[PDB]
DNA sequence: GTCTTGCGTGTTGGAACACGCAACAG
DNA sequence: CCTGTTGCGTGTTCCAACACGCAAGA
């Protein structure tokens, strides 16, 4: 799924925050198509993070996904995800287009759960008062 | 030199220390297609690094070169000064290369003032074509 | 009294050497922690009423037998009220407050803080309060 | 060394960063009574910090020392490693001192493992007796 | 209580800044 | 030779993400 790219050796996906927003988040959302499906659709909140890697179509230490947008410490699998730091803003050409928000997995039942090195980055579209978020998943260290 | 490859958005050139040594540097001696065509042969030490960005086949805040394998070798109005700890690069538990850090100083040694231009000089572990591969970028 | 030296009582001393002494009604060599009715005041006038202290002032106030109004505002309880122990016996609770100015719950927060120490007890009655302004 | 002073309960030694510099460190050169008698002269770098608590004239979870004014100076089975941001200490808008954070590592640099033993090394801003004042304590 | 997102504030190893032993040439 | 003038090691200072775990609020 990375292969028929014939990618030369040494080349990897190191998208900027802005590309994930524009080339990934926008493309899917206006519902326009991709040459290849690279970032698969998944329901991220049905799972333990550690099984997630197997479901992403490419990636060694980061895996990326699309998940239905929520309509807080949202439970997922055997645990719950806790929001961290100050959710951050993505800009392009002086327009705010998205928020990148970080998470940490706690296993268990809140707020007595135990922290892991499992991380999620949730990208979301900025918007006014086919609805997805884009998530980077990885395990720290 | 990128657009023949038909890249999906988001892909950039981020080779590991282990790949530059293994997939790039040794392979140059071996004649590989994608490796011959992706990095410019250039003598880094005939130039000021800030002339160098224009001499790279592509690149955004970093550039890579092969330069003839040869201390504080003069280049332009300065000299490249080694910094930090030379690193041993290993592949599959076998040692293949060494990573060396450098900083560009302007003026005449050792009375130069340090600048933000940086070099990483990588060489293979092997006895006496014969190149080092260098990354150039500007800090901060 | 000598230099470089300041009152940095542990939670436990305030409970034992301060709260207990006054409550069994035993006396002090000097009155250090004055009696005041803390709930009659704006926190910012309080500093002038304490007998010593540069950024923390301590007081004793009659014990209540919630967002208790005081002056131009109301005090809002915060965090999880905490327990003081000595030699394995629970003797007190330290409870933190923040001053809101105005009328609850639409008042506005300040950096004015109270720490209220109270005696643990079974199912001449005082609390001990640390006052300070944050930052 | 406390009980000559007749302390009321609750009083402890909590000097400000500004006082340690002003009331303690400069005054040592000036010969003041209460300052000579309250802090032990000791060479912190000849010892492991955990031997040090017993070498302090008093203290509960922190200890203070004067140590001869002199990088990763060896002490015992380790080295003290600088951490955080050196701080400028000012008095009445005049700069008098610098505060430096340190961590004790056990073993041999730079292959030691970090421990919970901490030092704060305070020095006066002034040209070339001549001491630094150090606080020692243990995390957790 | 219950179940958050926030925001301070803290720790780690990365990265150059800079020393003085090295090593050759004059 | 023994001094000169010119690098490379390496140790210590630095600073910046990356998040901790609390405590406010919803
Ligand atoms: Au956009
Ligand atoms: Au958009
Ligand atoms: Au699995
Ligand atoms: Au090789
Ligand atoms: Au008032
Ligand atoms: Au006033
Ligand atoms: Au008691
Ligand atoms: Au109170
Ligand atoms: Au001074």
């Amino acid at each position: 799924p990375l292969t028929q790219l014939s990618l030369p050796p040494g080349f990897r996906f190191y998208p900027t925050d802005e590309e994930l927003m524009v080339q990934y988040l926008c493309r899917k959302a206006a519902g326009y198509d991709f040459s290849l499906q690279l970032i698969a659709e998944i329901d991220l909140y049905k799972f333990d993070p550690w099984v997630l890697p197997n479901k992403a179509l490419f990636g060694e230490k980061e895996w990326y996904f699309f998940s239905p947008r929520d309509r807080p410490n949202r439970v997922a699998g055997s645990g719950y995800w806790k929001a961290t730091g100050t959710d951050k803003i993505i800009s392009t050409e002086g327009q705010r287009v998205g928020i990148k928000k970080a998470l940490v997995f706690y296993i268990g039942k809140a707020p007595k759960g135990t922290k892991t090195n499992w991380i999620m980055h949730e990208y979301r579209l900025i918007e006014p008062s086919d609805d997805w978020v884009l998530c980077r998943i990885y395990k720290k260290q």
